[PDB]
């Protein structure tokens, strides 16, 4: 069920003039789209989500969790916190740096998140412990986005993040309170409208995080998408591009994200 119906993305990463990864899963059937999906790229901000997940699988376990205040000084402030930057001076709870992280991409949110686990090993167990074998993080912000040819450092695969998406949204790893409420944060996000949402209908309901290393053409995003009408489809469209200077595309994730589209035979 893989493949059923071949789609041009060979043609839309030469025009690109780098790499793209595709894998989506039609969750009633089976039925995939899957093109260099297990190949490594790097997540950039987009493994913020799978932090704010990780954060709720704790929650299970410390109910006290997601209230408690955490204080943070200027230091913490690195570039790109635009929520955490506007509470310095008073502090956020776990649970608003949790969702800072997954709809604004914030970055003090996210460090100080990953204090929490135990820092990138921390979260790379987590994964470990859905069964996600491939993914791996290895730094804190900002240096996990340096995206260099080769490193799988701070990487995963288009495929792993798909399997582990529907894991977390629509499967049995997270207890479901903690489930919706990743649902929530991810449909909630600010920073995708250019990508995955511009290929899906307004009328079907949208999760997803994105990622924008800065460099080497790298940038992606995933999501949960619920046609109206028949089961949701899960997707992670990743882009990478040999030279540092090479720009990336929100056009390309999102036409890359139509064809997956039409290869499952989805209206939309
Ligand atoms: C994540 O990849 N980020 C955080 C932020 N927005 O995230 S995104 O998914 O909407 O793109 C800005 C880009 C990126 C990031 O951390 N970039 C570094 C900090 C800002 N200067 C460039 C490098």
């Amino acid at each position: 069920l893989t493949n059923l119906v071949a789609e041009p993305f060979a043609k839309l990463e030469q025009d690109f003039g780098g790499s793209i990864g595709v894998y989506a899963m039609d969750t009633g059937s089976g039925a995939t789209v899957s093109y260099r999906a297990e190949e490594r790229f790097p997540l950039c901000s987009s493994f913020k989500g799978f932090l704010a997940a990780a954060v709720l699988a704790r929650s299970q376990q410390q109910a006290g969790l997601l209230d408690t205040p955490i204080r943070y000084g200027k230091n913490a402030l690195v570039p790109w916190s635009p929520i955490s930057e506007k509470y310095l001076t008073t502090g956020m709870t776990v649970a608003e740096l949790s969702a800072a992280a997954v709809q604004y991409s914030d970055n003090a949110a996210a460090n100080l998140l990953l204090k929490e686990l135990g820092g990138p090993a921390g979260l790379t167990a987590f994964m470990r412990s859905i069964g996600d074998t491939t993914f791996r993080l290895d730094r804190w912000e900002l240096e996990l986005n340096s995206a260099i040819p080769g490193d799988a450092r701070d990487t995963s695969s288009p495929r792993a993040v798909t399997e582990s998406l529907q894991k977390l949204t629509l499967g049995s790893a997270l207890a479901a309170p903690q489930r919706q409420q990743f649902v929530d944060w991810l449909k909630g996000n600010t920073t995708g409208n250019h990508r995955i949402r511009a290929a899906v209908p307004a009328d079907w309901a949208v999760g997803d995080k994105t990622g924008t290393c800065g460099v080497y053409g790298t940038a992606n995003d995933y999501a949960v998408v619920w046609p109206t009408g028949r089961a949701p489809i899960v997707l992670a469209v990743y882009t990478r591009a040999p030279n540092k200077d090479d720009k990336y595309s929100e056009a390309v994730i999102a036409a890359a994200a139509r064809l997956a589209l039409e290869g499952l035979g989805v209206n939309g």
